């Protein structure tokens, strides 16, 4: 029933600034499918919004993020599969406290934002670390962590959701270009302390092999559900959610973006392309 290509490897990535509280699973606002598309030699990063109104197994209709709260990675995965119809292979949770290590090892990450970034940013760090402008500011590990947590009131909530999403795409893109072995090794070193994953050590080796020999040469595309036209922000019992008016289309678009021509038998050939090359 689920769309599954041997040549396309789906590893879900969770960005979490809340490790398991030791009853429970903590929390993850960010969800990002990595699709290693060996068929079309491409890397694809599909984001799913925190507040997407979805059907969680045994919990009915609710915010997508609640799946993780209630059941951790495993339930969130199952919710994605049931609502979107694709088969997730593996998953990895990466904690925000792992980030400083990552950034420094990469030698900075470049982001951008209005003169409001610089304010909240420059008046957050030391007056002598305050070095933020309007265009391209480079963050170090230290500032990165500040960057992804900063919230300018409750209206800037989505702005944080998106600062965190863009930050993550950056890191991934920058890791993607990175060719130096020592850097890569060290990057792994920065990650292990803050990673939970069902990927076996052996599978991790194969993937590091794949990445060096092939994967990092693939061009990389990103895509997001729900799409920009395709939802409303309705207030329900579960709170303020993002209702997708056309689920059949959400699925068609996602499954096309990842599997492309392989789903021609389900939806017929299309001339549409989804996502954007990074």
């Amino acid at each position: 029933t689920l769309i599954k290509d041997p040549m396309v490897l789906n590893i879900m990535l969770f960005g979490s600034d809340e490790r398991p509280g030791e009853t429970g699973y903590g929390r993850s606002d960010t969800m990002m499918l990595l699709s290693i598309d060996n068929r079309n030699k491409k890397l694809k990063l599909t984001s799913f919004m925190r507040d997407t109104y979805v059907n969680v197994p045994e919990w009915g209709d609710t915010k997508l993020t609640h799946a993780y709260s209630y059941g951790g990675p495993a339930l969130a995965i199952e919710t994605i599969e049931r609502n979107f119809g694709i088969d997730i292979d593996r998953y990895a949770v990466v904690y925000f406290d792992t980030f400083p290590g990552i950034v420094d090892t990469l030698g900075g990450i470049e982001v951008e934002m209005t003169q409001t970034e610089a304010d909240v940013m420059n008046e957050s760090v030391g007056p002598e670390f305050a070095n933020f402008t309007e265009g391209k500011n480079t963050l170090n590990g230290a500032t990165a962590l500040v960057y992804v947590r900063i919230r300018y009131g409750v209206g800037d909530d989505f702005g944080r959701t998106q600062r965190q999403r863009d930050f993550m795409l950056q890191v991934l893109n920058k890791v993607k270009g990175t060719r130096d072995v020592g850097t890569l090794l060290t990057l792994l070193t920065k990650i292990l302390p803050g990673v939970t994953t069902n990927i076996s050590v052996n599978e991790m080796a194969g993937l590091a092999g794949g990445a060096i020999s092939s994967y990092m040469d693939y061009p990389m595309y990103q895509f997001r559900l729900p799409e920009d036209g395709a939802f409303s922000a309705v207030d329900v019992d579960a709170g303020n959610v993002l209702a997708i008016d056309d689920w059949d289309a959400a699925r068609e678009h996602l499954q096309r973006f990842i599997y492309e021509d392989t789903v021609d038998p389900i939806y017929g050939p299309s001339t549409e392309t989804y996502g954007s090359e990074m």
